[PDB]
């Protein structure tokens, strides 16, 4: 009734908000270059003005998603994303040039120029989120005839992103809330979807990606390693109990609708998944006076990970948004198996919503996985109405949202919020994103080995986007 309604309604206010965050037409940050996304219009206190490879990684592909889907007007966007890529890649600044380490700098000026101050760098996850973007309009392109812009603009930006990858993932660097120097779950993960669909997609285009091939089974390998019984560590080298958000992230966004409940890949569904999600979930129960009251079945509000101080520790619009599409997620892969199953992993997961859960199997037409799935479906629910009590009247999503009285607070109409709203909003309605190949990439190695492999690189120019229809 409520939700549904003014979550369509939020759907089309933040479509609108991130056109108005990407230069250099978008009404609220004049000054950034074709292409550029910002993270936020804010310039001061906090000063979020700024492009983040991550961020505009995560944004782009989710236009992609909404483009395939029948957004067609989104085409000179996506174009203006990838001619931006090309030069920014060649960009010199503090991590390096284009082949010496230049592609692991976590943000840039709006107007394309290096940002020469201090920062947590590298971020390793940038490179790999880049380049699944790429890779998802470089489909497209070739699903429609337009072999030539996906041969000659995008396999060749990719392949720079995919070598800097295969090169550098068994290295320390910061992670995505961009305060610890350690390796980081999240990262893995992105970065270990990229080489697969970075190495379907040479194929695609009669090329290859030798790298690509030998190092996805050395990351998937290692990132067996952050489970740690219980849920899923955040980062090793940090001595915080290593519950946080990014785990749910980086399950959601390496989310494949034609996988099962794997525990190797960290899906949705996989009991490892949920038994962290309640981990994390409900280490934010106690520590929210806005979650005073609420029972273990109920919704709370969510935030980065439990030891957080920035801006005091509050909840944030994404962490809160991310609780629950990984909840749509995981109905929509029971529902196409057609059963649901809880092992003991999962099973304080189910109990918390279903108190008489048990182990064993539940097929689709059977009285237990109707409950399970009801309440799942509400508990999912919860998580975005807690969204739109805070939200402003008229959609404006913060970054975060006081931990006592709910007011926004932080960078305003923060970027990274509305593709969280979206992509929640999609899951919740059954439209998931293309397949990246997890069901020929889950199977892990029997021995780790710490390693590398080195790809090649070589700058792109685009000189002129062909003339393409949607
Ligand atoms: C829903 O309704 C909302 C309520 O109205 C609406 O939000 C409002 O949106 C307008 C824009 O449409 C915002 O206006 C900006 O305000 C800036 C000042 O903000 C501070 O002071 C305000 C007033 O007291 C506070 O309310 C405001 O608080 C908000 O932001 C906080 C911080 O993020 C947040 O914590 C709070 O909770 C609250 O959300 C904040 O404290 C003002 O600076 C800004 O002016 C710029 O933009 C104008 C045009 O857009 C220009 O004319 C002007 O000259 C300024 O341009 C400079 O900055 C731009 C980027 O913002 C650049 O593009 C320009 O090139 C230029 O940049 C130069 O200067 C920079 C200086 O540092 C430099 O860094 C650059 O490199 C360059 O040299 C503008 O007036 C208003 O703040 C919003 N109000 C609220 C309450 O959020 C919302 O958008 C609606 N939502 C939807 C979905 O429709
Ligand atoms: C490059 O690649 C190699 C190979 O894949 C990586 O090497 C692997 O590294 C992991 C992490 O060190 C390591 O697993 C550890 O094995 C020990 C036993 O052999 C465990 O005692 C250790 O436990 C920690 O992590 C657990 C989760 O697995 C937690 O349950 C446990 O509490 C420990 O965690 C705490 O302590 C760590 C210190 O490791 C701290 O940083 C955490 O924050 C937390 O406080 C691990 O399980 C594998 O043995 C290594 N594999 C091989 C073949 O050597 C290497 O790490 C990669 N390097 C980079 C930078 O990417
Ligand atoms: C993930 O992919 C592996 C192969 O690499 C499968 O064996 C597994 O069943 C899952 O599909
Ligand atoms: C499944 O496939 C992986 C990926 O190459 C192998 O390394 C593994 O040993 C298992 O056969
Ligand atoms: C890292 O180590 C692996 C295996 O030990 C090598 O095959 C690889 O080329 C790199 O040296
Ligand atoms: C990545 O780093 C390895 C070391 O593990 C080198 O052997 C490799 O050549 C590449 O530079
Ligand atoms: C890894 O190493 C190879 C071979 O030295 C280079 O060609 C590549 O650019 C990267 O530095
Ligand atoms: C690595 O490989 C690419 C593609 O073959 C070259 O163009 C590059 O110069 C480097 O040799
Ligand atoms: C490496 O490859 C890029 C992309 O094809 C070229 O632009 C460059 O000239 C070099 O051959
Ligand atoms: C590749 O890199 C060169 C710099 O070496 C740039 O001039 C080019 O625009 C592209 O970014
Ligand atoms: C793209 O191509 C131009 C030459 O046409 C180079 O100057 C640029 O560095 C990149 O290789
Ligand atoms: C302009 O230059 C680039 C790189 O040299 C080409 O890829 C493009 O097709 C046009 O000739």
């Amino acid at each position: 009734a409520t939700l549904d309604s003014w979550l369509s309604n939020e759907a089309t206010v933040a479509r609108t908000a991130i056109l108005n965050n990407i230069g250099a037409d978008g009404a609220w940050v004049s000054g950034a270059d074709s292409g550029i996304v910002v993270a936020s219009p804010s310039t001061d206190n906090p000063d979020y003005f700024y492009t983040w490879t991550r961020d505009s990684g995560l944004v782009i592909k989710t236009l992609v998603d909404l483009f395939r889907n029948g957004d067609t007007d989104l085409l000179s966007t996506i174009e203006h994303y990838i001619s931006s890529q090309a030069i920014i890649q060649g960009v010199s600044n503090p991590s390096g040039d284009l082949s010496s380490g230049g592609l692991g700098e976590p943000k840039f000026n709006v107007d394309e120029t290096a940002y020469t101050g201090s920062w947590g760098r590298p971020q390793r996850d940038g490179p790999a989120l880049r380049a699944t973007a790429m890779i998802g309009f470089g489909q497209w392109l070739l699903d429609n005839g337009y072999t030539s812009a996906a041969t000659e603009i995008v396999w060749p930006l990719v392949r720079n992103d995919l070598s800097y990858v295969a090169q550098y993932w068994n290295q320390t660097g910061y992670d995505l809330w961009e305060e610890v120097n350690g390796s980081s779950f999240f990262t893995i993960a992105v970065q270990h979807r990229a080489l697969v669909e970075g190495s379907a997609f040479a194929t695609a285009v009669g090329s290859s990606c030798s790298w690509c091939d030998s190092q996805a089974p050395q990351i998937l390998c290692y990132l067996q390693s952050f489970w740690t019984g219980s849920y899923i560590l955040a980062n090793f080298d940090s001595s915080r109990s290593g519950k946080d958000t990014n785990t749910l992230l980086g399950s959601i966004h390496t989310f494949d609708p034609e996988a099962g409940c794997d525990d190797s890949t960290f899906q949705p569904c996989s009991p490892r998944a949920l038994a962290n999600h309640k981990e994390v979930v409900d280490s934010f129960r106690s520590i929210y006076t806005l979650n005073d009251g609420l029972s273990d079945s109920e919704a709370v509000a969510v935030g980065r990970y439990p030891e957080d101080s920035y801006y005091n520790g509050n909840p944030w619009f994404l962490c809160t948004l991310a609780a629950a599409e990984q909840l749509y997620d995981a109905l929509y892969q029971w529902d196409k198996q057609g059963s649901l199953e809880i092992t003991d992993v999962s099973l304080d997961f189910f109990k918390a919503l279903y108190s008489g859960a048990a182990t064993g199997t539940y097929s689709s037409s059977s009285s237990t996985y109707s409950s399970i799935v009801s309440a799942v479906k509400t508990f999912a629910d919860g998580f975005v109405s807690i969204v739109e009590t805070h939200a402003a009247s008229n959609g404006s999503l913060s970054e975060q949202f006081d931990k006592s009285d709910g007011d926004e607070l932080s960078a305003r109409d923060l970027t990274w919020s509305y593709a969280a709203l979206l992509t929640a909003n999609n899951r919740r309605n059954s439209v998931v994103p293309p397949s990246w190949g997890e069901t020929s990439a889950s199977s892990v190695p029997g021995t780790c080995a710490a390693t590398s492999a080195s790809g090649t690189y070589s700058s792109v120019t685009v000189t002129s986007w062909p003339s393409i229809v949607a």
